[PDB]
């Protein structure tokens, strides 16, 4: 029993983060085979990053300005390319600790664990969701651009983020490994606004099934509702509409626990049009929405 | 910016993770250089654990009953012993992964990761904390005894829990790595009910710091108090006495945000008067004490 916010173990990922300095920048980039997978703006001064022309300012770098470093051992840089926001930096040396992986672009809703590195070391391992707004909510000082997020499903990592930038409003913007940005952002040091953060409706759900399952129930009611109801309740907190196929995958939960997703739908419009009234679930005082339904069957059967 | 529940990365530690089959028992166990450590009652049928003898139970067990396998790969055991609630399984081979270690017993308010394992297999890590009743808040379900927490400082792993039981409110019990229970608790399936879970005053204090360091500052007041007239706030809402060894160790956090402890206690005194008023603080609706001022620090400066 007892829910946690869990990352994946980061071991796999540990393996991989090398440090990347182009002249006096210095970040993280992850070295899969041959490839070293880090953020273009490793070539920019920070007043580079105004208005960077990325392919103007790559024409004066060679192979031998990026110093690529696993541990306290240097990589010789043969080869390297950009491919939309990142680098790939083709090494003579296949890294030995390569795990089995993938790159897959992840939608809003979907979580992923971040290892958050400094100088191609780890500092820590926290678990995120895209936003439907495709910000994060991480943390992330100067030197973390080039720490990426990830699944693992037993034995094969899917990359899914790379960290890029910070908006003014100290919410993260990245890339997946292909280097196209989640949502609108552009790596240049600009006026970019994050849109609405609204709720993931489906991972609260997951969550409220997760707390059923650990003992915490007073929120259940005698109440239900429909899709379409929930929906009007739903637009007014900027929870995301709640679909057929958000309800077709809390199926399993919904079996476990014999409480009909609709039933659930109607304790958290109660929850939503009532608050918490000074009480807890999960040890949260208010709605968790970065568990998805995966998350909550994952954690509650305990697979490894 | 940004500031996330942190776990260390757990590499380290998943290198050392092993399944342990005594009978039809399995659990975790760890192995560090020639020794695999396992919770004692990996001894027992479920049966025996309502009033279990070990020493009697362990007199029928020979290194040939005690299953070890690290990955794929069975090991030797040449040896066994308890102390305390653990045992300490010889094997013939050191672990090629023995990172530098060590095994403290942590105090009440401090913080660790757990690498939640199943069958020697990693499932998730997540941060936690030893309450003041000594139990642990933690995600574990059948199977996961012999899971530790640890700390890592740069290079050098400190072991300090097992995890050995579920008391029936879903907390959580376990062992230094010398197998002493943290707390009054015994690996006997009776009756053990927690004491007062008590709110770490000097962690919240130390998250209120990091709030401030990452922007939200709206529960930031006009006012001071003492330790003393705080103390009797902190006694109304089962907080822990603020003593000035507390006020020594957010001393560097007073210093970096130029908020002297005092006024941040009398913030957190309105807080505790008067509510959240259905604000947050770094994303949460109620006041966090699993940060540690050397977390926070640590944290904001992004150690590695
Ligand atoms: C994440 C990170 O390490 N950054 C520091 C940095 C240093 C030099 C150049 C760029 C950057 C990153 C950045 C990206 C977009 C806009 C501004 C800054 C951030
Ligand atoms: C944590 C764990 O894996 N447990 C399962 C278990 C199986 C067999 C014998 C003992 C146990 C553990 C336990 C400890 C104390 C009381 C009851 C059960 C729990």
């Amino acid at each position: 029993s007892g829910f946690r916010k869990m990352a994946f173990p980061s071991g796999k990922v540990e393996g991989c983060m090398v440090q990347v300095t182009c002249g006096t920048t210095t970040l993280n980039g992850l070295w899969l085979d041959d490839v070293v997978y880090c953020p273009r703006h490793v070539i920019c001064t920070s007043e580079d990053m105004l208005n960077p022309n990325y392919e103007d300012l790559l024409i004066r770098k060679s192979n031998h300005n990026f110093l690529v470093q696993a541990g306290n051992v240097q990589l010789r840089v043969i080869g390297h390319s950009m491919q939309n926001c990142v680098l790939k930096l083709k090494v003579d040396t296949a890294n030995p600790k390569t795990p089995k992986y993938k790159f897959v672009r992840i939608q809003p809703g979907q979580t992923f664990s971040v290892l958050a590195c400094y100088n191609g070391s780890p500092s820590g391992v926290y678990q995120c969701a895209m936003r439907p707004n495709f910000t994060i909510k991480g943390s992330f000082l100067n030197g973390s651009c080039g720490s990426v997020g990830f699944n693992i499903d037993y034995d094969c990592v899917s990359f899914c983020y790379m960290h890029h930038m910070e908006l003014p409003t100290g919410v993260h913007a990245g890339t997946d490994l292909e280097g196209n940005f989640y949502g609108p952002f552009v790596d240049r040091q600009t006026a970019q606004a994050a849109g609405t953060d609204t709720t993931i409706t489906v991972n609260v759900l997951a969550w409220l099934y997760a707390a059923v399952i650990n003992g915490d129930r007073w929120f259940l009611n005698r109440f239900t509702t429909t899709l379409n109801d929930f929906n009007l309740v739903a637009m007014k907190y900027n929870y995301e509409p709640l679909t057929q196929d958000h309800v077709d995958i809390l199926g399993p939960l919904s079996a476990q626990t014999g409480i009909a997703v609709l039933d659930m739908c109607a304790s958290l419009k109660e929850l939503l049009q009532n608050g918490m009234n000074g009480r807890t679930i999960l040890g949260s005082a208010l709605l968790e929405d970065e568990f998805t339904p995966f998350d909550v069957v994952r954690q509650c059967s305990g697979v490894t």
